[PDB]
C-alpha cells in the first residue's frame, strides 16, 4: 500500500513529456509502466503482486521482432500517460485503467507481418479472422493473459464494469488497425468542425479514444530527429523481411517494402507524414488542446525528413 516506484531525476522529469524515450535498459520498462500506473491511475487502481505477474506474461508473449516488440509496447503506453496525464479531468477511472493496459497489450504475440502478408500467405489467423486479423490476435492473447491464475489485475472490479474495461480494451486494440483509422479521423474532423462532436456520447468517446491510440501507435515519429530516424531504421527492417516474404510468395512487394529500393525511404517517409501522421495529430490536437506538441514535433520531423532528400543530411 505504502510501496510507491521512484525513478532517477532525469527520468522523472522527462517522463511527464511526450518525447520521452523510454532508454535502451529493459529491466527498467516494467518499473515505468507500474510509475505510470501509480500517478495515471492511483497506487490502489491493481494489486501490485497481480500487475507485476500481468506484466511480465505480456512481455513473456512480446517476440524478439526489430519494431513491433515489447520496447514499442511501453512507448505505446508512456505516449498514452501523457496524453491522460495532460487531459486530467476528461477520461473516467475504468477508461485510465484499460488505455494503458490496452497500449501495453496492443501488438501482442505480433511476428513483424502486416495483415495483408498473413491474407496473401493465407495464414490460419486470416481464416478466422477476415478483418483486422492481427488485432483480434493481439485482443485474444489479452483476455488469454488476463485468465492465467494470479493475472486478473481487474478481479476487484464489479461483473459489469469488468466488461465495460474489456470493452475499452477490445475496441482501443482494434482501433491500431490503421485501415480503420482514416475513417475514424474524417468522422471526427466532420463532428468537430460541425460542433456536432458531444463526450457525453459514448460512440463518440469510442472514436475520440481510436483516434488517441492510433496517435499512441504512431508516437515514433513525435520524438527528437535521432530517436525517430533510428526507430525508423526498425520499422523498415521489418517492412523488407515482408517484402522478401512476399517475393518468395512470387509478389513484386510495393517498393515500401522492397530493400531494394532503399532510395525511396525518405520519399516514402513524407508520403507517410503528409498522409497519416500530420492529419492525425492535428485532428487529435483539435480535439484535445494539451497534445499540441505531438503535432509540433511531429511538424519538426517532417522538416529534418525533406532535409535528408535535400542531400542536407
Ligand atoms: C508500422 C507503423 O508505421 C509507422 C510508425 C512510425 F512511427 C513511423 C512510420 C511508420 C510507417 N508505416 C508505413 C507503412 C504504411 O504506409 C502508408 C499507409 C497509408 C498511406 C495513405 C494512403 O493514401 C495515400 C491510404 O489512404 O491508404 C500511405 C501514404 C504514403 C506513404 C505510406 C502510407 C510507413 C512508410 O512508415
Ligand atoms: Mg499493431
Ligand atoms: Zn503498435
Amino acid at each position: 500500500g505504502l510501496m510507491q516506484f521512484t525513478l532517477p531525476v532525469r527520468l522523472c522529469k522527462e517522463i511527464e513529456l511526450f518525447h520521452f524515450d523510454i532508454g535502451p535498459f529493459e529491466n527498467m520498462w516494467p518499473g515505468i509502466f507500474v510509475y505510470m500506473v501509480h500517478r495515471s491511475c492511483g497506487t490502489s487502481c491493481f494489486e501490485l503482486e497481480k500487475l507485476c505477474r500481468f506484466i511480465m506474461s505480456v512481455k513473456k508473449n512480446y517476440r524478439r521482432v526489430p519494431y513491433h516488440n515489447w520496447k514499442h509496447a511501453v512507448t505505446v503506453a508512456h505516449c498514452m500517460y501523457a496524453i491522460l496525464q495532460n487531459n486530467h479531468t476528461l477520461f473516467t477511472d475504468l477508461e485510465r485503467k484499460g488505455l494503458l493496459i490496452a497500449c501495453l497489450c496492443h501488438d501482442l504475440d505480433h511476428r513483424g507481418f502486416s495483415n495483408s502478408y498473413l491474407q496473401k500467405f493465407d495464414h490460419p489467423l486470416a481464416a478466422l479472422y477476415s478483418t483486422s486479423t492481427m488485432e483480434q490476435h493481439h485482443f485474444s492473447q489479452t483476455v488469454s493473459i488476463l485468465q492465467l491464475e494470479g493475472h486478473n489485475i481487474f478481479s476487484t472490479l464489479s461483473s459489469s464494469e469488468y466488461e465495460q474495461v474489456l470493452e475499452i480494451i477490445r475496441k482501443a486494440i482494434i482501433a491500431t488497425d490503421l485501415a480503420l483509422y482514416f475513417g475514424n479521423r474524417k468522422q471526427l474532423e466532420e463532428m468537430y468542425q460541425t460542433g456536432s462532436l458531444n463526450l457525453n456520447n459514448q460512440s463518440h468517446r469510442d472514436r475520440v479514444i481510436g483516434l488517441m491510440m492510433t496517435a499512441c501507435d504512431l508516437c515514433s515519429v513525435t520524438k527528437l530527429w535521432p530517436v525517430t530516424k533510428l526507430t525508423a531504421n526498425d520499422i523498415y527492417a521489418e517492412f523488407w523481411a515482408e517484402g522478401d516474404e512476399m517475393k518468395k510468395l512470387g509478389i513484386q512487394p510495393i517498393p515500401m517494402m522492397d530493400r531494394d529500393k532503399k532510395d525511396e525511404v525518405p520519399q516514402g517517409q513524407l508520403g507517410f507524414y503528409n498522409a497519416v501522421a500530420i492529419p492525425c495529430y492535428t485532428t487529435l490536437t483539435q480535439i484535445l488542446p494539451p497534445t499540441e506538441p505531438l503535432l509540433k514535433a511531429c511538424r519538426d520531423n517532417l522538416s529534418q525528413w525533406e532535409k535528408v532528400i535535400r542531400g542536407e543530411e
